[PDB]
């Protein structure tokens, strides 16, 4: 066809765990979405003991923006490298086609631009990660990597084709950062990536994570940051992860829905306690809050959890509910 | 509802890898099953040298027993922290909804005492651990871990709906235990548990076990201790982990059919000859024997199963069956 | 039944990642398959610094050959030990039923010769390694295991019951190595297996690979053997791992059809970005292509892909479509 005869949209994403504007039912025929994103290489503290490392992202944020879209729609995303960075960088759909995903046509030095339009054909949860030839590890476990949604376009169905609706969704993504540490046990610090590049190398041939944290920083989903709730809402929470695996667990609560791979064309799974995720790609889960209170958000391999950071909270608003769980006798002392 | 009108009913567990008597047909309406569960810490060995943890158990014993119940029915759970014990100690249910799955009204100090009820509103098998806050990591790989069936009200259907019967059923725990070892290589020993926390934390951090074992000791379902059945029989194995991904594998049979999540809602899966259960859940396993002999129960990372020790056995009567496999020429030596 | 009024086929097999000619629906009725392996030690060399290990081998080759048969037929295996080896072997299909899935009954000192006839009711992909008591992780993470498929009698089915063909088949091993290396750095080597048989086993305890390669080299579907296609043709590629969980993943494709089990009575996924194959199963993916060009198939462990050698590669003849993907602007320099 001739998409020069299809509407255009624009949208500027805003900063996890929150998502821009959209519609879960389409109300239009098929556009062609305009997104731009910017490259950025800045330093980050991830721990309470003020570690930093030499982070690289997509506007400026661990992990990237999540980018809504509808089924068989055009995504047109504008890449731009500025000149104070300082490698080469290119995008890379799992939703895409052909090219390494885009990422043989993205090339970008410092000071550069690009454009690039895919068509949405597949419904689901996808990954987008750099992936420059020779540093992609590097590049996507210093943390260039991020999601987008592709809604079908009557919005999600659950297992009995009944309709599905969520009054909240939220984006949540797991980075697994390997910082290499010297002899002392003290994390190492340097100037600027190239020089921290072979002891990085080293780090991640060890094969096991240094630090594992929820939005890019230990607590950043914890405290005064958390996710907001009321009893008897309807949340999405996507979920992502582009080089290990993870198992999403929330204390208190259960999946009512689960799309434990992301693609929303098979049936969705019920009633999980904890599914698993596998390395590279996305998931999602419709829960609906029964009872008010906090909960927490874990990565249920609990050492990782609770001893590198992989946990974020939740808290809802609303009154208890004596039938479901009640304590018969407060704890005394005998 | 008023729960006073409701009948109750009195239960003493057993230590696995054995279940209390119950039905799977619910033969009355929702009830209140009561149970009574004692905490201890004692010191364990765990292998053939002779290598000593100081673990904390429910009722003595790693793993936890399994509660089997009902669907729709009222769980009461009481718990109690003798004198001798030193610990804050704090059950935690994924079948429960709200306050932390029951870990915020369970807190008990040493010589204490606690009943908590629940209702049990989705079917299949779920995992209970300690968990202070704090200290989870390690007291859940001490080995503060259980299980707990929730069965539906018609018993288990297949895919095709039709009914199912298991004559038994047994239930594994896997435990990973991380015990300290110093720079000679030896596993260190301590006096209480307090003194080891710091380098069992480091050890944890390493993020690798070092005993990985079937009903906390190594060779715990072997020899003596075997799983018995018989050729015709159908069994129903319940295999829970709280930290670690496994997965299962009964060298010479298959399985018939598998919940790899645990959760009977959904529809089982056919013919696995090997499938993964999550770190912090339980799955279900159908097998009706065809062949006598022994049987291997192992996990299929091989590695572990066969240097770490997560391997049990099988012994099943009957007379043999040339039909399926024979051995058309004895190994000859040319 | 009475088999010796049974007909006789005889198969000789080819060197992965190439199959044996079949056909993939049955033309007769159930016949007696019979295929002839000879046991290999053998020294290889697996990277590109020349790092040499005692590999053992089915016919000389990681892995070993792909046997395709139909259901309810029999399977009639000839395993041969021949004297220069020196080493007891035995060989373990996991479509088997009974001793071991056949462990019990195949082994074999150097020089000695064993026939053994099962009968292959489950239709899927299933993996056979060798198991020697004592020895396990051993014997198969040195090279000795293969997969074995299983066809339907009708060819296969998607989930809505259409007949689905595949114009070309290709079989996939990943092996990981626990090479031994001294304080160094460097990897050891030594004179015959029995010599490195201790060391081996401390890096196996270590529990993280050294190396993980495609058809037991480094490179080994990269460059002039990477695996050809055309557009719009259809391909059925089979995973195995018979130690360690794998996630593969096709950049630029998808998985049109996933058994990610390998388990043919179950229904397929449907648009897999990446699957999961726990370890120790085997696994198929159905994919047609739209775009030529070249396509990586990479484990998405991108560590592991990127560092240790798990990646290969397609070349699809064909020209572009412009309407999935297109270049709007060419990356510019601003
Ligand atoms: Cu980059
Ligand atoms: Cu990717
Ligand atoms: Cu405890
Ligand atoms: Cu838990
Ligand atoms: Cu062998
Ligand atoms: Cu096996």
């Amino acid at each position: 066809v001739d998409i020069s005869t299809l509407p255009r949209v624009k949208v500027d994403l805003v900063k996890p765990p929150f998502v821009h504007a959209h519609d879960q039912v389409a109300k239009t025929g098929p556009r062609v979405v305009e997104f731009t994103m910017t490259i950025e290489e800045k330093k980050l503290v991830i721990d309470r003991e003020g570690t930093e490392i030499h982070a690289m992202t997509f506007n400026g944020s661990v992990p990237g923006p999540l980018m809504v879209v509808h089924e068989n729609d055009y995504v047109e995303l504008r890449l731009i490298n500025p000149d104070t960075n300082t490698l080469l960088h290119n995008i890379d759909f799992h939703a895409a086609t052909g090219a390494l995903g885009g990422g043989a046509l993205t090339q970008v030095n410092p000071g550069e631009e690009t454009t690039l339009r895919f068509k949405a054909t597949k419904p689901g949860v996808f990954v987008y990660h750099c992936a420059p030839e020779g540093m992609v590890p590097w590049h996507v476990t210093s943390g260039m990597n991020g999601a987008i949604m592709v809604l079908p376009r009557d919005g999600l169905k659950d297992e009995k084709g009944q309709p599905l609706t969520y009054d909240k969704i939220y984006y949540v993504g797991e980075q697994d950062f390997y910082v290499p540490k010297d002899e002392a046990g003290n994390y190492k610090k340097y100037e600027t990536p190239g020089e921290a590049y072979e002891d990085a190398v080293k780090a991640m041939r060890t094969l096991t994570p240094t630090h594992i944290v929820f939005n890019g920083a230990v607590g950043a989903l914890t405290g005064d940051h958390a996710l907001t709730a009321a009893v008897g809402e309807r949340v999405l929470v996507v979920h992502s992860q582009a080089n290990r695996d993870t198992r999403p667990h929330l204390i208190g609560g259960h999946g009512d829905y689960v799309w434990a791979t992301g693609k929303f064309r098979n049936p969705p799974d019920l009633d999980q306690e904890t599914w698993l995720i596998p390395g590279g790609t996305a998931g999602a889960a419709f829960y609906t809050f029964r009872q008010p209170g906090v909960y927490a958000y874990v990565n249920h391999n609990l050492i990782e959890a609770f001893e590198l950071g992989a946990a974020g909270h939740f808290k809802v608003t609303g009154e208890w509910n004596d039938d479901l769980m009640t304590s018969v006798v407060k704890p005394a002392s005998m």
